DNA sequence: CGGCATACG
DNA sequence: CGTAT
DNA sequence: GCCG
């Protein structure tokens, strides 16, 4: 097992769903506490579990495994010998990881705007309601929002979606494309977001694209929520004889950089910090969304598609499906 | 012990 | 500070 | 929290 998880495949479904999710319920409190580091190693150990060809049944199974040293390896032999953590329930259970996760959830608030609220002694989506004056105009739109922002989106919302997104690209800009990327490039069936990313074969063609798509789907009364290259939108997705509001990313890129603007949006983010990790570690170059840096000649690596760049890496391709670290 | 990805709005 | 993978 |  390679201690990198872009260089393994990681498939959608695995064969340790229930230790994974326990080591990601301590990757995210580690988060909601600042500890980066703590939540990266839980993060990569749960992802190492995943990459398994089979369920881990037995403490030894672990020995040699990358990521997995005291902490992680307790957690899971609590969970194969009683079917449960101890640390993990309450973390579950405590007021301090049960609002600081409804509260990073809103769109428009971070951690560290969780927390301070947390400290003030907010506790609830109500607490916030009753002082909208504290609020930014982002984090009103998430709070208006956030019950429909917590239903799932679903792969027939993504193509009614998509079809709409081309459309005003399509006037915007002849001959633009648009790539579902994000999740459900992945393979997953739902989600909290849909992504796009938007180019044209024509270099240099899709400079200032962004406006005016955005001032399209505002004109056909499509958006919710905005406001370049990234916009992030709330759109409003039609339902039968409704509508419910759904968390839409546009992305612009160049044709010269799609191919690494398709790589980083269609993720997962961990895939992506390992990917950008090994190649600066290991290879000695820096990769980004834009592109790849040889620091020592001082040039950037072409690329016509993600396997070039998975090749420039020395690294086996992996399709988007197993890129679910 | 240092390091932990790397951008844009 | 927020957002994204 | 773990790796190198
Ligand atoms: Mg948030
Ligand atoms: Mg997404
Ligand atoms: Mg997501
Ligand atoms: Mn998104």
């Amino acid at each position: 097992m390679p201690a990198y998880a872009c260089q393994r495949p990681t498939p959608l479904t695995h064969h340790n769903t229930g230790l994974s999710e326990a080591l990601e319920i301590l990757a995210e409190a580690a988060g909601f506490e600042g500890s980066e580091g703590r939540l990266l190693t839980f993060c990569r150990a749960a992802s190492v579990l995943k990459a398994l060809p089979s369920p881990v049944t037995t403490l030894s199974q672990l020995q040699g495994l990358p990521h997995f040293g005291e902490h992680s390896s307790r957690v899971v032999q609590e969970l194969l010998e009683h079917g449960v953590c101890e640390e993990v329930e309450r973390v579950r259970r405590s007021e301090r990881y049960q609002t600081m996760k409804l509260f990073t959830q809103i769109f428009g608030v971070g951690v560290k705007t969780a927390d301070r609220w947390y400290r003030e002694g907010l506790r609830t989506l109500d607490d916030l309601r009753e002082q909208p004056q504290k609020l930014t105009q982002q984090q009103k739109a998430g709070l208006q929002h956030h019950q429909d922002l917590s239903t799932p989106v679903l792969r027939s919302d993504v193509d009614a979606l998509q079809q709409v997104v081309e459309e005003a690209v399509g006037q915007a800009l002849p001959g633009a494309t648009v790539t579902l990327t994000g999740g459900f490039r992945r393979g997953k069936l739902q989600g909290h977001d849909v992504d796009f990313l938007i180019t044209h074969p024509k270099e240099g063609q899709e400079a200032g694209l962004l406006p005016r798509v955005m001032c399209r789907l505002q004109d056909q009364g499509l958006i919710l929520y905005h406001q370049f290259e990234r916009s992030f939108c709330i759109f409003r997705l039609p339902q039968p004889g409704s509508w419910k509001a759904v968390r839409v990313d546009l992305v612009v890129a160049p044709v010269s950089q799609f191919p690494f603007a398709l790589l980083g949006w269609t993720g997962s983010k961990l895939f992506q910090r390992e990917l950008r990790r090994f190649s600066r570690k290991e290879k000695g170059l820096w990769l980004n969304s834009h592109g790849l840096f040889d620091p020592e000649q001082k040039t950037f690596f072409q690329a016509a598609s993600e396997e070039d760049i998975f090749r420039h890496l020395g690294l086996e391709y992996l399709p988007p499906e197993q890129r679910n670290a």
